[PDB]
């Protein structure tokens, strides 16, 4: 597989429970839950954020945790892609300029990510992306030049296996 090890999977107490996340988006089929706990409700807030998973069937908690050296990038958005992975876009942790990055398919479970959408210019940033059956609707932050004074959005649909 064409897939790489980004996030440590560190299983939770049945007491802890996020205090500054994104609010929990459900999978299609109710098992699982997931957020974004460290960078408040919309994960604008400055710092590394963790991925929280919830098995709502066993009642299980653990969360994804970037395998990283320094503490420079983060999950920026999540949402499902089927019932076993997440799309996570990954960005810098720190500044007003990193409000995307690349997109992964991220397994809840392994902690396994292949990328999805990396626009190899950061200066395009993938913000977030929508998924509706093999389709993926990728919104990309594109910056005219170096000042990032001057920007504009696209949506780009990709097709999926």
């Amino acid at each position: 597989d064409n897939s790489k090890k980004m996030f440590l999977k560190k299983e939770l107490g049945k007491n802890s429970k996020p205090t500054f996340a994104t609010k929990w988006k459900n999978s299609s089929n109710n098992k699982f839950s997931a957020c974004i706990e460290g960078k408040g409700e919309n994960a604008l807030e400055e710092g590394v954020g963790k991925i929280y998973i919830k098995n709502l069937k066993e009642q299980s908690k653990w969360e994804l945790d970037l395998d990283q050296d320094q503490q420079k990038n983060t999950p920026k958005y999540i949402d499902w892609f089927d019932d076993n992975n997440l799309m996570v876009v990954i960005s810098r942790a720190h500044g007003t300029v990193s409000q995307g990055g690349i997109l992964y398919k991220v397994n809840i479970e392994t902690g396994q990510a292949t990328e999805l959408y990396n626009t190899k210019d950061n200066k395009k940033q993938v913000v977030y992306a929508v998924k509706k059956g093999d389709k993926i609707d990728v919104q990309i932050l594109v910056y005219e030049d170096d000042d990032l004074l001057e920007s504009h959005e696209e949506t780009k649909t990709i097709t999926v296996k």
